[PDB]
């Protein structure tokens, strides 16, 4: 069957890539989180295709509902927001086919490819989409302009000691730093805690951002300070956006200057 | 006026965002560098439209040149491949704009913003593409699906040693690293030199890969190892991605580990 991971983008219909409306086209099965799903039917994409998004709210789920679909014989689309390789569905797919003891059977290297195994066989294609970090740095200015790290705040399946050894080491490289899952309930001191690593290696007036729902209905545009991040609320879909020591604030842009 | 930095994606006419192809449409007048503009031209986007390609070579001139047509009331495209705020063109025009002394008018945060100054006005806009890492990524496998580095390598203004502290940083955090401009020839050591780098954090069969010209003629894909990067040669349309600690590969994906 057919697997395509495709990568929405930030939520409109116009954020969309050519490809990623091409391959739902072309799908027989949507799946994916019920937010995203809605968003697609609200588009009116998913006419006279089945929708899948009871019980697809774990990932493992969602991940295991595609393949095992695709390995069935199904043409199935596995809808992920912005692009599906960053903190999406294209790792916990390949790691269940390697689980399953999937392989290639097509002698070619990288994606898309053929794999197939004693349940089937399955073609895999990953479709890029727009990321939250080019989404909302496209409504901020030029804030991701030089050298940038893309860090979870997931605590969810990585040790928050690492994810303070990736802060520390995006501080001291003074790298832009973009943070996907900034707030949580169980630990609603992360986002302060990041800030007041990255405090050790920039200035207080350091530019700071916070976009809520990019490109989708109640968009939020925060400006602020580094310093005011340590007290600063995220919600699940907001990305916040810290600048090196060289951006600056220019008439309502966050400009990180390019060299 | 209007000027529109419009994000390509990686090159192919499904890539664009249905945005990039409303803004081009909309467009009066498109500029870039010969390379994309051309590719736009054969994909038959700018029929009855200025084009403006001789003499684009410089960034910093594309960027004056759309300003300048812009404040003049004319409606620009000013088109970059990938995302124009990955090392493209947002930085330029912010900081071209501010030089002019150009001031917000509008009242508004981030952008969309309207801004004006003694030589006129212009409605800025960035629409985001999808960028090379994401691009590359989508023909690998997984490698970008846990914390990642973006670092260019092109010394053209920026420090060689701010490049290997970046490097070192991204090394020590255990980031899955994403090299943009990896070769040159002033200096075709640097890539190498890189590899050498990380290879003090990683071990020498940390999975690696060249991609080339993603989603255009002559697209090639190459696996390899960090250690084999030493030796590697790039071309000025190839992305390198390196895996991190956990990074491996599976039946010829790059597949980065979500946990
Ligand atoms: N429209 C949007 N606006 C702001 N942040 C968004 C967003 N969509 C996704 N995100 C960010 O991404 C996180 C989910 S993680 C999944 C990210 C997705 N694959 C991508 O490429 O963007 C959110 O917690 C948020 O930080
Ligand atoms: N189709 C493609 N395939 C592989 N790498 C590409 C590419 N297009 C751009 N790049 C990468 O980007 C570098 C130009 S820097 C400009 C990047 C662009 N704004 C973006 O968002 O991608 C190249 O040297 C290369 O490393």
């Amino acid at each position: 069957g057919e697997l395509f991971l495709v990568g929405m983008g930030p939520g409109d219909l116009p954020g969309l890539t050519q490809r990623a409306r091409e391959a739902l086209e072309g799908a027989e099965v949507v799946i994916g989180y019920s937010t995203y799903v809605k968003l697609l039917e609200e588009m009116g994409l998913l006419a006279g295709k089945e929708v899948v998004r009871k019980g697809m709210t774990e990932e493992l789920d969602r991940a295991e509902e595609a393949l095992e679909r695709a390995l069935s014989g199904q043409r199935v689309a596995l809808v992920s927001g912005g692009d599906p390789g960053i903190y999406g569905m294209a790792a916990p797919v390949l790691e269940l086919m390697e689980e399953r003891g999937l392989k290639r059977v097509d002698g070619g290297v990288g994606l898309p490819g053929r794999f197939a195994g004693e349940e089937g066989e399955v073609f895999l294609a990953v479709i890029p989409g727009v990321t939250a970090a080019n989404a909302v740095a496209s409504l901020l200015g030029s804030p991701l302009a030089h050298d940038t790290c893309l860090i979870s705040l997931s605590d969810l399946l990585t040790p928050w000691p690492l994810i303070e050894r990736r802060l520390h080491a995006a501080g001291q490289g003074d790298f832009v730093v973009v943070l996907y899952n900034p707030q949580s309930k169980r630990r609603d001191w992360q986002l302060r805690k990041s800030a007041e690593i990255l405090l050790e290696y920039r200035p207080k007036e350091t530019p700071a951002a916070l976009v809520k729902s990019a490109y989708r209905k109640r968009q939020e545009v925060a400006l602020t300070t580094l310093e005011g991040l340590r007290e600063a609320e995220a919600g699940m879909l907001t990305t916040v956006v810290i600048g090196n020591r060289q951006s600056r604030f220019y008439e309502g842009t966050f400009l990180t200057p390019r060299g």
